[PDB]
């Protein structure tokens, strides 16, 4: 996993998979 979210420790191995991640813990809306 080249990607781990430091927040919540769930780490993935889609770049893609993290950075809708990364919009989760950084709302959009
Ligand atoms: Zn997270």
């Amino acid at each position: 996993k080249p990607f781990s979210c430091r927040e919540c420790s769930k780490a993935f191995s889609d770049p893609a998979a993290c950075k809708a991640h990364e919009k989760t813990h950084s709302p959009l809306k």
